[PDB]
């Protein structure tokens, strides 16, 4: 039947599932991410490729979050969905949340052969861009949740009664 088994997985994610909506649509339910930093990998921006990547056993570190409490069934969805040119590797990260070191899985880029875009982009730009996106989203969702026009769920939807004339 549908039941999760023991052996919980931890997977370091960058970008994709750092939000509840995505975790809920990927698995079924919201998975808990914990802030952690992956020392030993370096994050690149990759303008042109689908939001990649981390490659090279670099002396730098990547700060992101680890998706914890992932069942082997749940974990598989990350590999199947969006992990198209990505491969699972085991990396060890520091759970920033408690400053402890934990061994996790992550997705690296299979085209890792050649270090592409080895120069790391502006963190500040990343900070502002992700912020604007979340900030707009919360403000605008609040406007809707506030109901400015007194717009109700059934009102907003153009439902049909099927009038017979």
């Amino acid at each position: 039947s549908t039941s999760s088994d023991p052996q919980s997985h931890n997977v370091f994610v960058y970008g994709s599932i750092l939000e509840p909506a995505v975790a809920a649509v990927i698995l079924d339910r919201t998975a808990d991410t914990v802030p952690a930093v992956l020392h030993g990998y370096h994050r690149y921006k990759l303008k042109g490729l689908p939001y990649p990547c981390i490659v090279s056993s670099d002396s730098g570190k990547v700060n992101g979050k680890v998706i914890t409490g992932v069942s082997d069934a749940e974990l598989n969805n990350f590999d199947v969905i969006e992990g198209n040119d990505y491969e699972r590797v085991t990396v060890e990260v520091v759970r920033m949340d408690n400053s402890e070191k934990v061994k996790v899985e992550t997705y690296v880029w299979v085209n890792k052969d050649d270090p592409r875009m080895y120069g790391e982009w502006d963190f500040e730009e990343w900070r502002v861009v992700h912020a604007e996106k979340f900030v707009e989203t919360f403000r605008k969702m609040l406007e809707w949740n506030k109901n400015p026009n007194g717009k109700s769920m059934e009102e907003a939807v153009g439902s049909l009664l099927s009038s017979g004339d």
